[PDB]
DNA sequence: CCGACTGCGCATCAGC
DNA sequence: GCTGATGCGC
DNA sequence: GTCGG
């Protein structure tokens, strides 16, 4: 990667900002920074050339120069050095503690894998189970893995019902060779966004990967999503694999078009394509894509029925998912 | 100079 | 219980 | 932290 100690630093400066200083519109900022610079096809030479690019103003520009000249950061260097936000940074790397909950542990002197673990009485469910598989969720998922895995959760919904259909998104979609987790877009004839003909049918869905043990907690459930855990099976005398998070989202039939651009991403391209929209008077979400009137009042859904339609309301070239990674 | 910054489901809690 | 934040992770 | 008007 061509640029990766810059990108690298705006990464680190945007957790701080998002983890510590709780400032959301600098994490952004920062991630914004990053992801075009990491996506420039040159080797940056100097703060002004990166101070071209849309999202590098001023200060990241100064940043840059000073990281270019010494290969370092003194602010990020401090930052590294101050216990609070060390400990902060740590606690955040657990499932369920955000930057609130990690800043009133370290208040209360939890501030380490061991206190957590002597603590557990002190989390909330989804934080027990972040702080169960914390080593296995740092690791990624090789696609290799990421199609197994695929196949047992389209085999086992065909089995529930054969008219429902799963979609793995997220970077397997764009076509990462590995993946953080997996996303399952899950669609059925019976949820429509005109009535909801069958009850549990995400449910079902769940139940179902829980029998056959591929599902083994769940981090958060309600009518149309999942957050939860699964693993793959393993053979004789083998070594477990590690557990894996799943998402699943249950997608109006008739809405899928927006709800795969959406699940696809990346989060960052989400967040660029749904800002253009929005200079283009439209607001997009994974539901639908609705004109917005001078009121900024948005209106009735636009018709779609691919996700180029998407990228035409909003007059953008088509990008494929693999090209769809910022 | 300064308002605006993508969009939302599920968990949790405060106030009534 | 309901309603409306706030937190969190997508 | 950056940027459009
Ligand atoms: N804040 C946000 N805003 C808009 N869309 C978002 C979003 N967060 C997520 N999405 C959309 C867009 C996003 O692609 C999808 C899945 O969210 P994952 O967190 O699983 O992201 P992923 O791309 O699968 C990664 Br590279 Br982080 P992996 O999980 O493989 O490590 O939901
Ligand atoms: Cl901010
Ligand atoms: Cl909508
Ligand atoms: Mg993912
Ligand atoms: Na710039
Ligand atoms: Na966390
Ligand atoms: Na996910």
């Amino acid at each position: 990667t061509l640029n990766g100690g810059i990108t690298d630093m705006l990464t680190e400066l945007a957790n701080f900002e998002k983890n510590v200083s709780q400032a959301i519109h600098k994490y952004n900022a920062y991630r914004k920074a990053a992801s075009v610079i990491a996506k420039y096809p040159h080797k940056i030479k100097s703060g002004a050339e990166a101070k071209k690019l849309p999202g590098v103003g001023t200060k990241i520009l100064e940043k840059i120069d000073e990281f270019l000249a010494t290969g370092k950061l003194r602010k990020l260097e401090k930052i590294r050095q101050d216990d609070t936000s060390s400990s902060i940074n740590f606690l955040t790397r657990v499932s369920g503690i955000g930057p609130s909950a990690a800043r009133k542990f370290v208040d209360e002197g939890i501030k380490t894998l061991e206190d957590l673990r002597k603590n557990e009485d002190k989390l909330n469910h989804h934080q027990r189970i972040g702080l169960k598989y914390f080593g296995d969720f740092e690791k990624r998922i090789p696609r290799e893995e990421m199609l197994q895995m695929q196949d047992i959760v389209l085999n086992e919904v065909k089995k529930v019902d054969s008219e429902y259909i799963a979609t793995v998104c997220g970077s397997f979609r764009r076509g990462a060779e590995s993946s953080g987790d997996m996303d399952v877009l899950l669609t059925h004839p019976s949820f429509t966004s005109e009535s909801t003909k069958q009850p549990k049918l995400l449910h079902q869905v769940v139940e179902q990967l829980q029998k056959v043990h591929f599902i083994t907690d769940t981090l958060s459930k309600g009518e149309t999503k999942f957050m939860g855990v699964c693993q793959l099976p393993s053979k004789n005398d083998e070594k477990e694999y590690p557990h894996r998070r799943i998402d699943i989202r249950l997608i109006p039939k008739d809405q899928y078009y927006c709800g795969v651009l959406y699940f696809t991403g990346s989060d960052i391209f989400n967040k660029n394509m749904r800002a253009h929209a929005l200079e283009k008077g439209f607001t997009i979400n994974e539901y639908t894509i609705r004109p917005l009137g001078v009121t900024g009042v948005a209106g009735e859904p636009l018709p779609v029925d691919s996700e180029k339609d998407i990228f035409d309301y909003i007059q953008w070239k088509y990008r494929e998912p693999k090209d769809r990674s910022e």
